């Protein structure tokens, strides 16, 4: 069993079906941020302490889901023996409740706040701003070739969700959040 | 208070003004990039410990800045209802005093160092690259825009701060800087 | 000794050799991204503990071979000046070697893991996916430039290398390994 094949020591590799390409290509690159946006998911479950358990779960499912994603980012739209099999409603769905809950929970702002806070809260901070990049990487792609729209409504979605999981996990710790000085009200 | 609008779900968003771009747009980038730094700023802060405290305001503090700096950098120079509030000169003059400093107290080096030490020092030279990561995306949008030059000017010194501050995190804990053993004297 | 020279306040700064090139340029981008990467990796090797302390010199090395790979990158082909000095034969095997060995240790799996586990796992997991952002960006430079191919050729070993490390950190604190759900049976 070796993982290392060496046949991408030329710059290309395959993608699902039977295409290659570069290793920089929209697509390649998409699911490229996506596995490291999932890497850092996995950093943040591993700073979960006793105060914030509660979010142990639900971090490990964004990241059973975010395979689902990036198996459609990897899958062209026109491959014939293969399929999209990401539906965006009940995990969208599942994360605005989230969103709705957590938003519901802690103290109400106006203004953007700085994002940290505790060192969990600050890691789903990162965690939002990774989406964020991968979200945007995504959208490159779009521009280019006929993607799966589910996973970048769930994308998008997704930062939501960690800037109101963030917020929680300080609250969490009765940690306060901190306001930026020259934030007009914006939300 | 819903944080998610989903108008963001087709891949464009709203900048300050009238204008809306796409997500993977150089200008979007550029003060995503900023968030992205912000973010790992407030996680670099988090890990502040009793020996290091002395590093803990004026991270917060660049925190506001950032915010400050993405603010022009998501506002066209052509947008008449909303201007540049970021000027330089004095963020600027107070990370270079805080450079002399930490330049001046740290044991010298001719070479490279190996980018780590301490887990804050390493944060602080995580920052460094993000920033740097950051700038260049800066750059790529001020080829095609006119942005407030202001703010490369300070997010390029910004990454000369995270440098030295990161060497002072390893002093304030004796944890002893290590050489690139094939450096050439470059300081 | 100042480390603020101003120079690259107008977006543009020295390679090795005569030539300025603006800081979004694919060449700084790629030696970026290793710099970003080793600062990453001194992060990871801050995280070491009394279970994973096998694993800390070998971080310590991969940084110095980060070093000669970027010098490399920032040497473009034809400077009549500086050459090449990066050669990929002794730490490729030096890394398939550790992959072997990591690989015959930990419990085999078909199916894709969750990148996760212990802190320096995750961590560990980060650095895989940042290697393989850095791999995109040189694969992105290799396409207008001649490069040093070995550069490459190492870069795509090592997030196997990170791969392997990771699977072997969870195996030293004992912790299992999750499986994506929806896998098919991949390795
Ligand atoms: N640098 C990269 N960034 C993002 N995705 C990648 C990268 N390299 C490969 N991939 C994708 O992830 C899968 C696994 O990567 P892997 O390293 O096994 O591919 P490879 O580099 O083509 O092969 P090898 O490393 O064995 O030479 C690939 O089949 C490809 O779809
Ligand atoms: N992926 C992204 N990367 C960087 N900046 C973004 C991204 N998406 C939006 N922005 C910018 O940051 C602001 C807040 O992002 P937000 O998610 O609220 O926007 P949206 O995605 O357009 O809306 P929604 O998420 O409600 O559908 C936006 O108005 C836009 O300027
Ligand atoms: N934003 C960046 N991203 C990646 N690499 C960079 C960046 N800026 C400079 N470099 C490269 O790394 C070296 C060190 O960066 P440094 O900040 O000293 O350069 P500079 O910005 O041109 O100068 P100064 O900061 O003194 O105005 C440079 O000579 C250049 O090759
Ligand atoms: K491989
Ligand atoms: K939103
Ligand atoms: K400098
Ligand atoms: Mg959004
Ligand atoms: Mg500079
Ligand atoms: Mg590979």
């Amino acid at each position: 069993v070796k993982i290392y094949t060496k046949n991408g020591d030329k710059g290309q590799t395959r993608i699902i079906g039977k295409q290659i390409l570069y290793k920089n290509d929209p697509r390649v690159a998409a699911y490229g941020e996506v596995d490291e946006l999932n890497s850092w998911v996995g950093y943040t479950k591993s700073l979960i302490n006793s105060h914030t358990q509660v979010l142990s779960n639900e971090l490990e499912e964004i990241q059973q889901l975010l395979f689902d994603c990036g198996h459609d980012l990897a899958t062209p739209a026109d491959d014939e023996r293969h399929s999209f099999k990401f539906k965006q409603e009940q995990p969208t769905v599942w994360l605005e409740e989230k969103i709705d809950n957590y938003t519901q929970v802690v103290p109400a702002v106006k203004k953007f706040i700085l994002p940290g806070g505790t060192q969990l809260a600050s890691a789903l901070h990162v965690a939002r701003t990774i989406t964020r990049r991968a979200e945007r990487q995504i959208v490159q792609l779009m521009r280019e070739e006929q993607i799966n729209q589910d996973v970048l409504i769930f994308i998008n979605r997704l930062s939501d969700y960690f800037f109101a999981a963030a917020r929680y996990a300080n609250y969490l710790e009765q940690q306060p959040d901190m306001l930026y000085r020259n934030s007009k009200d914006v939300f």
